[PDB]
């Protein structure tokens, strides 16, 4: 048998806010995170636009030499997390610290960084290069400066599955507590990647949106009009926690995590297939992992990026796993708002998916004026609507063809 | 309930040789695969020498088409991955391809090709950015591009823990299995950080020998004249499989894995404590995981990156693991001969403890002509000792303070 596991804290920086509250008021309201990137010469980019995280102030988090030390993607991550583990009001102590670990990851962790380290090198050579640029930049960096900062000894480690990280991050950190290798785990993502190299390498491959005139309409997930994902900065941490640990000391449950899906496509390096495959294998993994029948689901926090081919492939796997369910769930894309925080993405839409089962409330897809071809089912347009949530699944489906799925319930 | 997992194929590429058979002869030999780097001007560089792939050649494996889209270490990754997919003599069909999946690693990804393209953006413009830059660095495209070339359906991720990478791939991978996730994982990891920013940034740290006049000497694992890590390139990749389904096809089984260990130091964002306390911790709870009296390991393949701190690191940890039985055990570095893979350290150290056990010798810890203060256990110096072991342990420590240890054992 399996321990089950529940949520105790969550922690944000998106485009919407600093924190989760600011940022689930912005998701419910419609609002659109994504502007013109200032402080940035993109005037040679083909996209000029996209999701910054407004106003951060690192120094909450960290000394200043400290955070010199670290690439922005680990900033956000520990502040992400900082914010998770205030939120679970947890109590780390010499009879528990081997029992706590750590699971934050990124997809393309540290091009700032690499970017301005590439500068140095290029123009004066290596002598030049900062003595903290190997560990101020690695992925596994959040994981490791958190469990230093808070003295956690239990499982550390790092996933990077693209835009799939967070999803996959949150999952394998749930079977660790499920299978009683921890009974606390800090899980979610970070990405900072609006640097030359993050706009200009999608932009090459043209992926992104080029909507420079109306960046806010740009990311409009299964519009007959999109035209690419829009590049987002942010992370999402979560606390998870064994039940019964949960309970013992009283902690607020937000929700119970009680399913995680993967699949690989196996198909291509970039596209889903049409049909959508993969994901319906990921999706029906995580349901026969919760022990739900396609009927149970009520919300689908989409994955949802605004690309022509992965749009398409969503409402498809929907279909296949659903049958004559598919129309009477809501799916949404608050991708519409937040655009795609790619390793981070996962993480944030985690946390929605969590915040709608304790609202009863599906987000909105904004932007959604003209739903494309075979677009017809309840993807809750412009509005967020309230509505019967009992359980929600969160999908994400990166690059390499890698597929997870997260399904929560709500906990009495 | 949890499943018995064993090792049915490996594969690799590592400065001795461009696969196992011919790494092992050299390992056996005492042989040295460190050299001065050819591939690149480093007269500016402290460090001017590590270990290369030598004569690799991508068209054994991939089209060059293919191949000139991929970092190195994305090539070398894949190379290792089918040597050992052919090497476990698997057939992937539909009837099991939902079952197979992978889990290869890196510690720092696609720096040459993200080095290059920051060169191309910076003299030249965004415009020039290949459009294969982001699908052709990202960790997760080891595990994403075999899953395509292979038609691997199964969980397919990647996990990024600096040094300790390969061990923490393979633990996982097994633990799909164990519980039942997937038959098969094809696991491990790859690095090729021999770049400007790679050497210049470990430079920068004084984390490397700069015994450039010597480079054959410079790793020298628990040597009073040790001056820090050689770094060095290649791949490790196995074929993980649940013991039933291994039995049930007739296949060729190396060893079983019988245990896997983590844990985090929670000291330093990259120095090892002293008296070794979370390498302990780790190493304990591989032992409990695999059901062991700490007496009945015979092998340890050391992390021995020979730096001063984590060399001694090690020794306190195994001594206070192992107790009398320190002194009974065979212990090696063989990065004394391989240097320092870095993220795929721990999958060729893995692929040598099987080795170690199919062919009943501890390899050498070369150049260990005057161990340290306290390094006085049988690190094997010098020569090869053949010796009963019936059970090898394979350690690995990372930046982040991250901790994994790998069991294996003889399979009847
Ligand atoms: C004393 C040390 N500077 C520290 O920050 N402790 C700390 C932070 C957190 C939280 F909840 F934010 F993660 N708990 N405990």
């Amino acid at each position: 048998s399996r321990r089950r596991v529940v949520i105790t804290g969550m922690g944000m920086l998106s485009p919407l806010g600093l924190d989760v509250p600011s940022s689930w008021e912005g998701i419910l309201a419609g609002r659109s995170g994504i502007a013109p990137i200032e402080h940035m010469d993109l005037s040679a980019y083909s996209t000029r636009f996209g999701g910054s995280v407004k106003g951060f102030n690192v120094e909450e988090y960290l000394s200043a030499k400290e955070a010199r030390k670290l690439d922005l993607f680990i900033q956000y991550g520990l502040a992400a997390s900082f914010q998770a583990v205030r939120d679970s009001g947890l109590e780390v102590t010499d009879a528990n610290r081997e029992r706590i670990g750590v699971s934050m990851g990124s997809g393309i962790g540290g091009l700032t960084n690499i970017e301005n380290n590439c500068r140095s090198l290029f123009e004066q050579g290596p002598r030049r290069i900062s003595p903290f640029f190997v560990p101020g930049s690695i992925i596994n960096m959040v994981s490791g400066f958190l469990s230093i900062h808070l003295g956690l000894q239990g499982p550390n480690y790092a996933l990077t599955t693209a835009q799939t990280t967070g999803t996959h991050s949150i999952g394998m950190a749930a079977r660790n507590i499920a299978y009683g290798e921890a009974d606390v785990m800090v899980a979610g993502g970070s990405e900072m990647a609006a640097c030359g190299l993050g706009l200009g390498g999608f932009g090459a491959a043209r992926a992104l949106s080029t909507r420079n005139d109306e960046p806010t309409r740009a990311s409009r997930p299964w519009d007959r009009d999109r035209d690419g994902f829009v590049l987002s900065d942010g992370s999402g941490a979560l606390v998870l926690e064994e039940l019964e640990h949960a309970r013992a000391r009283g902690a607020r449950i937000y929700a119970e995590l009680v399913g995680f899906g993967m699949s690989g496509d196996a198909f291509h390096m970039t596209a889903p297939p049409e049909d959508g495959a993969g994901a319906a294998r990921c999706m029906k993994n995580a349901l026969r992992d919760a022990g739900l029948d396609p009927r149970q689901v009520d919300y689908i926090n989409a994955h949802g990026t605004s690309t022509p081919a992965g749009d398409i492939a969503e409402i498809a796997a929907v279909k296949s796993v659903f049958g004559e369910h598919a129309h009477a769930l809501s799916m949404s894309s608050t991708k519409s708002m937040t655009g795609h925080l790619l390793g981070a993405a996962g993480a944030v839409e985690a946390i929605f998916s969590v915040l709608a089962l304790r609202d009863q409330v599906a987000p909105p897809t904004i932007n959604l004026d003209n739903p494309d071809e075979g677009c017809d089912l309840d993807l809750v347009a412009h509005e967020a609507k309230p509505r019967k949530i009992d359980v929600a699944l969160s999908n994400s489906f990166g690059f390499g063809g890698t597929n997870g799925t997260l399904v929560f319930r709500r906990f009495a």
